[PDB]
């Protein structure tokens, strides 16, 4: 119809309920379901669906055997039913490579697949699924999205790429699309020291990443971006409630505009929801590595450096596998407020459970309440043994 | 277009033709069929489809060891195509947890998922397939609710929980949505002393529900509501033909206004259609388990006291598993009245069945004729032998 | 839109083009496929496709065992896309039965299905996915119907119902349909002595059926119906050209109003088109059972007792196996006339092929060309020893 | 809508991007993936699909047992979701036979299967998804086409097909459909010695297909169309880059009206974009086996006897198995210009692979960009070892 404006706030968060759960792992041991990782969630008017990179082959699949490595000519985004698992049947291809971002501009959606080897990458930009704009390596050395959605304002869709080393600086850049052609770039400003895998949401014509800084930070880099006049800032989460991982153990009082050190070269796609008091932080329980994860509300985290949590909700337990976790909203849904809402991806298989040859997740998902609901774990639900 | 109103009474039931079977156990046993359980059937203005809640994991599935278990973090109501099994493929997930009931109002339909641990439950109210109320536990003993679909009138769908214990008072409320939105709620009255998995149906601007005394009844109590004034009462089935699940024999006189005693804790989801002397009810025919399915016409069967069979029809042999059985009507066909139909759960496995490590069930259906048909008996029709 | 008249008269018929081939049998010996029999044809406005009664079970599922048996409770008629074999994914249930037919009026289709056990057998009419009319056994004795499409002119829908003995002289009924109401219903009358599993077809504001003569004719039974008068005839095929299977070997002159005699109380289901000199016969070629299939041109065959053939098309050859046959037509194609199309099912396992315990089939359907086409022929083309 | 015009001519190939991968072969080792071969790409106004000829049995099906030959009662052209792989509940059956063409002309698609015995086939063509035209084999020695979609202009779609011996001079003729009906066809004309397997495109009012001369040349047949004149020419591509397989070592000066020599009876379907400077050849880089896949810019090709690469990009590794190529365009884009696309088939197994009784094929797609890109090379990706 028209483009979608962020013209909502977003709603108060008090708790958190289940919105969907697709239990692909257990359900694949016995049914063709496509191996995956690095999954989210993102909404059209119509329909809201998951999303993923498929490792191309199905769990049970002889060619599971090796799915650890993230980049392969067999990997593609694709998107299918909420709360359904991946399934070679039901799975459908938004474009080929193995880092992705979409999103709807209220219009049609734009999607982003970046394939090639690591000296020689290249992102090809989808709207209306068909290809319109390709944008070739810059720094020659993987060049890679956010592996979650994106925001629309207007026609204008933000999406940050990096393009660099992992373990160092890097070059990232802010695209500005409409309708998949490039509008403009810029190259990050502000004082995020390195920047990967931004989870982001809009409201009132603004749009805010929580991303990672695999470099030095164990506190997470913030990018705000003015969709509109097409411009950013950078900078971190000031809160000592630290929630990259691994991690150090959190401190009295946070970093605002410097990476938090003691833990270099490593973490894991992440988010937040930046409002106010109104602000509620993801993140693993476990420091060491990917397991567990909560919601903690932290009054002004982003702006306080000694601000601690006065709520919070289990998610998984800490002895329970999680991963990557990102942020997305029913932009057309009905209401005053966007109701906040993010997934967790629960890795299962390699590096952690070695008994299998494979790597893969399933993927569970939740929006805010208004209500102060009870709370429950959601664990991925397979038994490893069933696949030995 | 525009909310659907009960304008029309029933249809004279003189007998039940066959509506729908998806015979899911028989064809499970070698594809990818979803295990399931506490299925019913509910008719959108252009389709009618099977509804469930799903185990998350297939029959042949080394996951379904288990599943005689009720609430899991993995389980979810799911809707698919009239007769046709819930497979991994066509199964739809309305939302995530082990408790529902769904119903359209004639523009869109709502949907009501509980999920929590036993003592933290909450209630996720979905309308347009959008998450729009939640409802926290207020009794903080396994919230519940219908397992069989709602009705609504003008917008409002009334819809029956319960919170508290199963084998003493609970609290039992009535909740008056209208899109998802609560516009009331109240208390349980009346003389019912136990309420649970209310089966409803409606007609000439009133629901009426039979439900399940888990406590004390082996007779039925009956909830009438008024979804204009937003108002309700409940009794028991007066009638000596007792319709519960296990149940003493049957006496000649009933009681009215209170449990008749004889099996306390216990009991199995049922239904009627009370309509004068077009009234009908169901039930299993063992007194003792959920073995065999039978349709009894009672005249006058809610107020009399003394009321026996008048005509029946035989649906499930005493020889073949039966379950959880309850009422729905496509309100959108032609025609000057309503069709009442129903539908018997047909559970194997465990308990009953317990040389397999898992309990599922397929579903029968059946809507009224005007005609004396003949009758047929309808299994669930697989061999568990096959399964071993 | 508004309901299709048969204006057209049928198309030359020059020679058979391959139109449909389902390969179940090959598929299904590695895949999801569904047991079937009995199929059929039919073709909707804007679609064609393929219609059976299920057997409930895949074919490589243990419950395949015992499929030989023609009524159960897990039948049901089910269709799927032209061409694509029925599997347990992709297969719509019509409605639950062992016996059918299926047609749509211009505006939307009606579904008949008959299900119960011998003595007490009942039809439920179906228009627009909804039971709107039921039919009780008048004979007791298996109520039985077409098994291949109805036809129907401005609303009206004529079947042909039969009930009482295969081998003697039964109770034949065509009953016309409108919007799934009977408008009126006639006893079978004319030459016609016993009538089974008419196969029909339109043209010109008539239907014409050839059917099967269980009890004493090996030449096929006529019913020409008139849809407006909504009266009827019949009669034999004239041609000393035999059509039923097993059949005596063909004689010089045939028998137009009297059952050709030679062999009792069996038959097949099969088909003609009867249009002067454009008269075409379908049959097997074995005279001693469903063994391959032909069509031969047979000038005034139903008219004439010494028509012999002028030319013919192998459709499979007499080393492979056939079976049932029957008319349809696309009745919204574009031109000056209908094109006479057919199919032919090809049947596998017992009880010819007893190595394996069930038994089933795949489609092979052709439509009249204007051109004299080369001809190939079509079997089934599975491995019996690879089910083995 | 309305019939799509020609009305662009090609935009600037300054590199290619990864369009679409199935990865069908590795996918289909525990999936039920269909037997293929032959395989294209074509879109409709709001879709693109894949396409190609199904052997009519799964990769893991026993079936799957000498799916090596070309022609059988089994095969039929099916199309599925772009980037899925063919699976038995997604395929959807577009005509039966074992030679296919097909093109949507804006309007609607037509669809062309050839099947029949080497000396009586028949060509059957469909519009609007329903039977309109037959043609009978003229030369009665494997009647075939394409292989790849056609192109219309106006409603006018030409065909080319090639009827008589594929080691000597043959039959061709280009057929001139308009909804299916002929409106004219005539013999093939020019320099081009014999026709097989046209691989074409069009742009401004022109279609141009690149061919295989079976017979004797080692360069590639052009065929030119004027699809408003209905006429055509034909020669050869003059360049010394020679793109048959197998075929000699590449000279210094090519042939522009006759088949360069060095190879005979022998070839594989390919393509070509003909465009003066911006001239693009595809081609096996084995000048021995379908190995390997290579794009290589040559200016002037078809009209330069001398004209020598000056960029390139490969598809496929030399290590790795390649087979048909041929393109394709999404003639319904935005932009002022048609993006020129094509597609690989990847076959696996028999012959080269003869580890395994079968034959099948993956497909990988790419599209030109204007941004000079980096690549990767795409293989099939599956292990063989696997399927042992
Ligand atoms: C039914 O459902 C309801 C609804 O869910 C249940 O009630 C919920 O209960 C939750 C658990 O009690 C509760 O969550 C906690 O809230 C605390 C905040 O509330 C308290 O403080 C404020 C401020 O003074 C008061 O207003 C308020 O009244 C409370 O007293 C949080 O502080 C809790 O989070 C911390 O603890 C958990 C352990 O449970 C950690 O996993 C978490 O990371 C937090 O603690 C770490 O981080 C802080 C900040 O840096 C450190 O100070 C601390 O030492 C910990 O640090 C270690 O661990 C981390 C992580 O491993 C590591 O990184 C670090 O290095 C250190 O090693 C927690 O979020 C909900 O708010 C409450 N909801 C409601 C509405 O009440 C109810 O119980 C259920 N009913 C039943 C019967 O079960
Ligand atoms: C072809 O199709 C047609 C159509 O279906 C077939 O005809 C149908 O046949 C049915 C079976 O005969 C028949 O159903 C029965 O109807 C009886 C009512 O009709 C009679 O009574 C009235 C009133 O005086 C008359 O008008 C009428 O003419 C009849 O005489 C019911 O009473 C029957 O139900 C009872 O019996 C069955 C056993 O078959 C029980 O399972 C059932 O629960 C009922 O009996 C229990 O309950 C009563 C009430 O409390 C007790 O009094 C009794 O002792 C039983 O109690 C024990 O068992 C229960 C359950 O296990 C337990 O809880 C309790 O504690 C006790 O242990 C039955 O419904 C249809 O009406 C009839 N339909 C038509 C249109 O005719 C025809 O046969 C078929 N043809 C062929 C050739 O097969
Ligand atoms: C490429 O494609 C084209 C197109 O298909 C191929 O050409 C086709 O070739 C067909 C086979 O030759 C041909 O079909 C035959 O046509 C005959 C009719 O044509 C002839 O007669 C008329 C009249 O005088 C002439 O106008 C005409 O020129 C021909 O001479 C039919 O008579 C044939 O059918 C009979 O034979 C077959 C055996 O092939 C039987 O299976 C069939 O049942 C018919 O014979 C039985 O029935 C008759 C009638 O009662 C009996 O008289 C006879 O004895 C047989 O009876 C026994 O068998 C039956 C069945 O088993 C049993 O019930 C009974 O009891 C007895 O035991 C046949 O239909 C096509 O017309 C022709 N098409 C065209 C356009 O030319 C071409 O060959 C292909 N090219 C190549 C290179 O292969
Ligand atoms: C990151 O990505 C970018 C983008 O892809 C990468 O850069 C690309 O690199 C490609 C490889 O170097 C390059 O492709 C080559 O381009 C050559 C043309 O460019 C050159 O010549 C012109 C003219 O003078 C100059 O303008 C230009 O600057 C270059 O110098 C082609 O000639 C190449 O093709 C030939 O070589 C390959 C081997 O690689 C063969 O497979 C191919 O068939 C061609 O060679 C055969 O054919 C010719 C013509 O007949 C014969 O003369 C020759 O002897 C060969 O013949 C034998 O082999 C064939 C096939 O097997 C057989 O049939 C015959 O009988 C003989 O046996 C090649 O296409 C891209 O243009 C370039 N793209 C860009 C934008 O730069 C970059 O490297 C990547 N980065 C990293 C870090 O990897
Ligand atoms: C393009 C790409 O490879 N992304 C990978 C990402 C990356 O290596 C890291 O961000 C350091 O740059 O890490 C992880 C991971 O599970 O930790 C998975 C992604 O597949
Ligand atoms: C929410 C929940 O657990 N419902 C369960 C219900 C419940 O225990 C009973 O109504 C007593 O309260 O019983 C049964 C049952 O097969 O008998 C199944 C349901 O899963
Ligand atoms: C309703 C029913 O059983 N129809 C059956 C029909 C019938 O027995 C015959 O027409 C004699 O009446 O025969 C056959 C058959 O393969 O020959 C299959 C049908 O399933
Ligand atoms: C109609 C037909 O059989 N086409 C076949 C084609 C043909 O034999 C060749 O063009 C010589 O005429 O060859 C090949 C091939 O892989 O090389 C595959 C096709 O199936
Ligand atoms: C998986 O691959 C490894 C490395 O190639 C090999 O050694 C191992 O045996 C394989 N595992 C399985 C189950 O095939
Ligand atoms: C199912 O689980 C039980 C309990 O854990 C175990 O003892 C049993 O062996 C399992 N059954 C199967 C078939 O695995
Ligand atoms: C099928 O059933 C028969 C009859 O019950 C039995 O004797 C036979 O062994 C079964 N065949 C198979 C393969 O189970
Ligand atoms: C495939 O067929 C050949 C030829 O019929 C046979 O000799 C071979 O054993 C078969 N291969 C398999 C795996 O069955
Ligand atoms: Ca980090
Ligand atoms: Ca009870
Ligand atoms: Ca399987
Ligand atoms: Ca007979
Ligand atoms: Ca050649």
């Amino acid at each position: 119809r028209d483009f979608n404006n962020l013209t909502k706030g977003l709603c108060t968060i008090n708790s958190w309920h289940i919105y969907g759960k697709d239990n692909a792992v257990r359900i694949g041991e016995d049914s063709d379901v496509l191996v995956t990782r690095e999954p989210y969630v993102s909404c059209d008017p119509d329909e809201c669906r998951f999303y993923a990179l498929s490792q191309g082959t199905t769990i049970r699949g002889k060619h599971s055997n090796g799915t650890i490595h993230d980049r392969s000519q067999y990997r593609a985004l694709i998107s299918w039913p909420l709360s359904s698992p991946p399934t070679v049947y039901n799975s459908r291809v938004e474009c080929i490579g193995w880092s992705s971002t979409s999103c709807h501009d209220g219009k049609t959606r734009m999607s982003i697949c970046i394939s090639g080897p690591n000296n020689n990458a290249s992102a090809v930009i989808w709207y209306n699924r068909r290809p319109v704009t390709e944008i070739n390596t810059w720094a020659r050395n993987i060049l890679r999205t956010q592996e979650s959605e994106c925001v629309c304002h207007n026609g204008v869709c933000p999406v940050v790429f990096t393009d660099g080393s992992a373990t160092g600086p890097a070059e990232t850049r802010i695209y500005y699309f409409k309708e998949g052609k490039i509008l403009k770039w810029e190259p990050l400003a502000g004082t995020a020291k390195h920047i990967e895998e931004c989870s982001c949401y809009g409201e009132r014509a603004e749009i805010t990443c929580t991303c990672r800084d695999n470099w030095q930070g164990s506190n997470r880099p913030v990018i705000r971006i003015d969709p509109v006049a097409m411009t950013h800032t950078s900078q971190y989460i000031c809160s000592p409630v630290l929630t990259d991982n691994p991690r150090p153990n959190d401190p009295t009082v946070g970093k605002c505009n410097d990476p938090y050190p003691g833990n270099n070269n490593n973490g894991v796609k992440g988010f937040s929801y930046l409002d106010g008091v109104n602000t509620w932080l993801g993140r693993t329980i476990s420091i060491a590595s990917r397991s567990g994860y909560e919601m903690l509300k932290v009054p002004n985290a982003l702006t306080d450096d000694k601000s601690k949590p006065t709520q919070g909700q289990t998610i998984v337990l800490n002895t329970d596998w999680s991963g990557y976790s990102g942020s997305f909203m029913d932009y057309w849904a009905e209401g005053e407020c966007y109701r906040a809402c993010f997934y967790v991806e629960l890795i299962r298989g390699r590096p952690k459970e070695d008994k299998v040859w494979w790597t893969s997740n399933s993927i569970v998902s939740m929006c805010s309440s208004t209500e102060f609901l009870g709370q429950w774990d959601w664990p991925d639900g397979a038994k490893i043994e069933y696949f030995l």
